[PDB]
């Protein structure tokens, strides 16, 4: 049983506030991050996504997925996750000066591949794989979660530029939507960059990549980056979902073209 | 302006059993009702979502909608409507032993059907118009709204509403003018009949399931033997499982208005 | 009447949970099972569920057929029923060590028939046969009943909410096209996949991983169950039984009527 | 080479527009600018990279005939700022204000849009959203173009640039469907609305038959509203412009040339 008394887990900083609840850093036996609701009486349907979230938490034990830890009812719902040291891969690439070398990047893709291939495995499907969900703790361990926080308008965008032609199309979200936007993931770990990086309007990236054959330009992947992952990602990001990878030959991919390396 | 200084609203008893409801009965010149997000400081999606739906609310003006009247923010965020009097449909059709005459049936359809032609008009969609969220004010004026809403309002799971739910909205633009249409025609289904459909298909997923793939609809021969015949083809019409093949609220209203007229 | 006073119930250990509802098990002059609604105010079609399940389990009076006791209505709606001893014949054949002799498989499936029989003749269509919802009470009676609890979609997660009905669906059903497809017939094709557990020991498919596959092709026709899998002692009787009630034509299937003879019937003739 | 003005600096005044993203103001810096401004909590990857790409674009343009781009900040929200335009856009006066316009003027509009256009494409860069909102007649006598237009996405409660989209980008089954050439055609629908005074298809709106029959070459601006006086070398140019089969349309070179030489003709 991972229910957690109330008086045990001491709520310190907050972090920020997502969809769901506010995320504080806390106390427990250590350092732990919390999820929390904000009412002190939740709605059923309040009831039903927190045991919803709980629920497939539960399901994962794995190095590269964020670890769940346990739950509170009362006085909130709460979720209790380990503490995750140091940023977001989408902060190392697109929003600091960290220079990661080839090595450390295909690492990187490895590490993201074995979370991906086993949440998989247990059929679950992430639906928002993107760099800002993939936390680099230590600097050295990929954890794979739901890292989205906002700390006037509201956001009313998604996440297009990791986002199926399927998917930016709109029973959408798949296994092989998630292998696309890990497709988009290794874009943004072999440039650099993001994809459509020349394009301002969101409505014609909609349209391009929804409608059209707008995908991104693979003649920015680094001149040192791997034959093999260079093709492997053109595979994850074709258009017809059908010719995706799955999730087993990717990582196998990706562990041998590393070995490879060494 | 519509915002009201702290200290105005009287707050009264909760509308409701469970602890987690949000509308309470006040005074604000009068009776009020206030729904209220009881927490010590709100999240910036909370914000957000109370701003969204007074976005909303402040571009009604009409009898047959719910009347929206101010906000306040401290103590907490709260949205002050009129105190409606009376039941909601779904109580007086399914949870009382009110029966109505044709007449009033009619009349009720042809005021929802005015409500949500106003609605149109302002390119507002309700998403879950029902019997439950249209109110029987006074016995008198149809006022519709949100009268359940634990629920909705974030820019951006099927867990009710599915009896509802036109076949492309289970399925998953599903949410669009002509699903309003099929929830309204739902609701006439209602009236007309006096019970929810599908009252034989205990099981909700097959419900969803028949539903979303066309191979389940109402049972129309359940409509009263004195409802009127273009009242059944006009319900029909709502009902189309391709949405396009549904009418669009002016002409349902102008149908509703005729046929009324033909009885009175 | 059947509604039980509130206070009067001793509600103890709960045994399953959804999305809205909770089974527990009670003390009311004796052990009963008790199906409680979560919430104080349900949805609409929950309501409605509940008043046509009390009503349709209050036509029913039959040893094979889960007994009705009553329903409360304070503080939530809950439905009562006699507290059933064992497991559910896809524990026993499925997830467990059990071995039934013939003879005692033939016995599941003449009181499952027996059941069903009374069901069709009452015009009620289970729509969700299975070995899950055959309860073998005391392990020397059928009780048939209807053990799910709704549970909501998941984000994280075809035919998904449906997928622990799906090999007991007829073609028709999983087809879904036009018209409401469950029927008498249906039922009885559910019951061919019964005779199917209970004659081979195993699930239908055992070999197809793809769940997608076997939605597909059955619907199509272009997959059935492997009847060369039934045991060498299964009796002729029982296996071209079986395949009349997989017929992939619903009109080309046996009633219970002629189904319950037949296994009266092959039963008997083992001494 | 530093564009970047430190903070406190602008002074942020009334506010003009807003989208559901960003918000442009006139400000005082100097004199008087346009801010425009991301006030979206938790802006997007893809919200990022454009304000980075905008800021990107606008340092590499100086023409009289381009939105003068003047500085960008950091704190406390991302802002590019701008001069201060004067007037209103050539939609506006057009379409919806009783601007009589000159025969003469509108030559002369056209030629300073070509101009900028042609600079543009000289140096590389697509407008793709080229239209007579995004034309502005400052002080009314110098053509700015710029991209006034700020993204909006529609609310789950509630229930554009196509008149100007060249065919192929309206049916994105061909490479590239936004290049240089979807930009003159744009611009030829600029010279529709000068020499007839009109948005086309203005007696045929039915809207996705609209958009559907343009796509598939079956329905296309109605030349014979141009007004009497216009020059029959523009008719043919704008004519030009707006050719279906992408390859076929002429290039800014061509089409400044052509404008500027007939232009001189009638003084
Ligand atoms: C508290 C919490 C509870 C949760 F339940 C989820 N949920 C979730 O991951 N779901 C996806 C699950 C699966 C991948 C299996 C689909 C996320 C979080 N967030 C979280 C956790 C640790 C953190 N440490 C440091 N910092 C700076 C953070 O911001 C931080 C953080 F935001
Ligand atoms: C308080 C309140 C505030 C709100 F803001 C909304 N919102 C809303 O209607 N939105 C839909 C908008 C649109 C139709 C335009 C789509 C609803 C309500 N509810 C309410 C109002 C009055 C009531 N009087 C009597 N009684 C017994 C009630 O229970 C009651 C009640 F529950
Ligand atoms: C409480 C309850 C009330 C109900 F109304 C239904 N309904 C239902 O069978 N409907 C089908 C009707 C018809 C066949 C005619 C179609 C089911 C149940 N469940 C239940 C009953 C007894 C149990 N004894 C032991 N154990 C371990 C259990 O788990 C258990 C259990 F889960
Ligand atoms: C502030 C601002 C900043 C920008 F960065 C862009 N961007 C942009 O033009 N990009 C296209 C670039 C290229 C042509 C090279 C492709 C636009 C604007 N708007 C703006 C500027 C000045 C204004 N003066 C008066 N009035 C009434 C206005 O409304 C007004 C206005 F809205
Ligand atoms: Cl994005
Ligand atoms: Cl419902």
């Amino acid at each position: 049983d991972w229910e957690i008394p109330d008086g045990q887990i001491t709520v310190g900083q907050r972090i920020g506030s997502g969809s769901f609840g506010t995320v504080y850093k806390g106390k427990w036996h250590g350092d732990v991050a919390v999820k929390m609701l904000n009412v002190t009486a939740p709605t059923p349907q309040q009831l039903q996504a927190f045991k919803n979230e709980v629920g497939v938490l539960r399901k994962t034990r794995h190095v590269n997925i964020l670890l769940f830890m346990g739950y509170s009812t009362k006085p909130q719902l709460a979720i209790v996750t380990q503490w995750c040291e140091g940023s977001s891969l989408y902060k190392h690439l697109h929003a600091s000066e960290t220079k990661f070398e080839m090595k450390k990047l295909i690492d990187i893709a490895r590490q993201t591949a074995r979370g991906m291939d086993y949440l998989h495995a247990k059929s679950i499907i992430h639906r928002d794989l993107k760099s800002n969900n993939i936390f680099l703790h230590e600097d050295n361990t990929v954890k794979i979660g739901d890292f989205g926080l906002a700390t006037q308008f509201e956001q009313l965008s998604g996440s297009i530029l990791w986002m199926a032609p399927e998917v930016i199309r709109m029973n959408p979200y798949s296994f092989q939507s998630d292998v696309y936007a890990f497709g988009i993931v290794l874009y943004e770990l072999m440039t650099g960059q993001l994809p459509y990086s020349n394009i301002n309007n969101r409505d014609q990236i909609i349209e391009m990549v929804g409608r059209g054959s707008l995908s991104p330009d693979l003649s920015k992947v680094r001149s040192n980056c791997p034959k093999r992952m260079k093709r492997l990602m053109a595979e994850c990001l074709k258009k017809k979902r059908d010719e995706r990878p799955s999730f087993p030959r990717i990582l196998a991919e990706i562990e041998e073209l590393a070995r490879e390396l060494s």
